[PDB]
């Protein structure tokens, strides 16, 4: 039972932007209200301890109710190519169809997360479109930072692209996993493979430890109500904070995080790059530089869509069990790969 | 992360600090944490238990659980000697360790079973948000080793311990029957005339091996909870029962009896010695009310008490730290208490 929400599309700059208000009652600029109730720590700012084992105990997401159960089947598999053995949860739903397959990368800024963040959603996914997914256990920093990652992500395409001469790709990923996929993605393009036909972006990171006195760092952008401006101040900090810290982790001394495939904000070129949907809530702290993403695409002429989530904020699609606006995400990508 | 804010309940009950954490804000009590509930659909009829050595160990046994930490807290494989007895030890250590607070802790398993490895996550995240080293026991597990082996495989962890730095405060800590297994050692340790255990953390503990099954202890009434789930309830609190007095036979040799103050902490005469102590029990779980009991006992000894009270929840959930926010929630009240 989902509601029925009178959402709002225009293009522009080229962008096909929809605008989803969390009610039919306010149109935006404040929590939605399932939201507001798991911000209360927020109430007080927060210093982010630069402690990778601590940081990494608040990523792991309890297990989210299952709907679909066993009408999708969860398995774990190693896959190798390039040298390289990437492990991944892979997902089969009944009557599964041909050729069309996803990639998808977990977040967890970088260094942390796991894939089972995101099996429940992927399982809807994969109930809805009868598409495989897979699911990536991909390498994390930094143990094994930038640019592990992005070629674990290069190994899967070229299994999958090796497979199979008629598979069409789509990546995905939330956040930081997004990130990942994105430089993977391009990677593999400039090797001269089209197989990836589509990306599917939830709230990615396109310019890790970009200028926090910038425009895509000003909370000027995100006008709320007064009851609620002290959590998103001391919400957006937090994030800010780890900004820095995430990407210090990402990358190594010899690289810089303002390079295209650390940042894809700063690509050169963004012709080849396939078919985008952007899905991102209001108050998420990486929502501008989403949104600067989605306009450097479509100038060049590839079709971007953006769908903005009022009331939402970061890594909220995977909860399926808590929020209409995560099913809807659940939804949006099915239909994309029917 | 994404976590909506639990509204918990804090009174004073005869000197013990009662939290009680619904397992969310729509239900205050008297019915399972549905994602608790989805495990004991076999419960919907009465369970049969395998009385036998080999299947009751594997039983004991946790599958897999998910790990965020992974090389962030270092884990690795000592063995320890002291007074005669080699005990071995999974010991974990995080990078930028603080001094003098280590964590001791005892699996579960009933007496006989269970591994260090069942809690070794949870364990991690302590080690990740309180900077402290701990020593995850693999102590002797009866019928081989019955009691007081674990004891004293606990009592000569704390000497180790004490002799290698005389700064050094300990914080014990177990879950269900390995907690039984510390706090006995524990009492040991105090009667020789140690005060470096100034803690105790128990998960669910079995304060009273194979206590009267009709006495009010193991008394179905004292868990009011809703009719579609009572025949769930009552197959479950059964199965216990029957283990209860399975698991205590197996680790209480003839000589020596189970209502003895080494056996049953409950029973202890004095708790005026006994450290600060922190409970975590579930609603459901049957050794809710003895590890009640022993709490009363405690705080009328005029020693600090909190007694936190996990609505919905049954039996040995601690570990499960990617099933139940619960399990995390125990982590960081863990980790709380060591920093």
């Amino acid at each position: 039972g989902m509601p029925t929400i009178n959402s709002i599309q225009t293009t522009v700059n080229g962008v096909v932007k929809i605008v989803k208000p969390f009610n039919n009652d306010i149109a935006g600029e404040q929590f939605d209200p399932h939201v507001l109730q798991t911000l209360t720590a927020f109430k007080q700012p927060a210093i982010l301890e630069n402690d990778l084992a601590a940081l990494r105990s608040g990523s792991l997401t309890p297990a989210i109710a299952d709907p679909v159960g066993d009408a999708v089947t969860v398995q774990s598999r190693n896959i190798t190519a390039l040298n390289r053995t990437v492990s991944v949860e892979w997902l089969t739903p009944q009557n599964v169809i041909n050729h069309t397959v996803l990639v998808y990368f977990h977040g967890g800024a970088f260094y942390g997360g796991v894939p089972g963040n995101n099996t429940v959603l992927l399982k809807l996914v994969a109930a809805k479109s009868h598409c495989e997914i897979l699911n990536v256990d991909y390498s994390l920093a930094p143990e094994a930072p930038a640019p592990a990652g992005i070629l674990d992500g290069l190994a899967i395409f070229q299994y999958l692209e090796q497979r199979d001469a008629e598979t069409m790709i789509t990546v995905a990923g939330d956040s930081a996993g997004a990130n990942v996929i994105m430089a993977a993605t391009n990677l593999n393009q400039q090797l001269g493979s089209n197989r990836i036909n589509q990306q599917l972006l939830l709230y990615p990171v396109t310019a890790p430890n970009a200028d926090h006195a910038g425009p895509l760092w000003d909370l000027a952008a995100f006008p709320i109500i007064d009851s609620q401006r002290a959590i998103l101040t001391n919400y957006h900090d937090l994030f800010r904070q780890l900004d820095s810290i995430m990407t210090d982790y990402y990358v190594p001394e010899n690289f810089d995080s303002h390079s295209p495939l650390i940042s894809p904000l700063h690509q050169e070129n963004f012709t080849m790059t396939p078919p985008t949907t952007i899905m991102v809530g209001e108050f998420d702290p990486f929502r501008p530089q989403a949104w600067a993403y989605a306009q450097r695409l479509a100038a060049a002429d590839t079709a971007t869509t953006f769908i903005q989530y009022q009331g939402l904020n970061h890594a909220f699609a995977p909860l399926v069990d808590q929020y209409w606006q995560s099913q809807d995400v659940a939804q949006v990508m099915a239909a994309a790969l029917i």
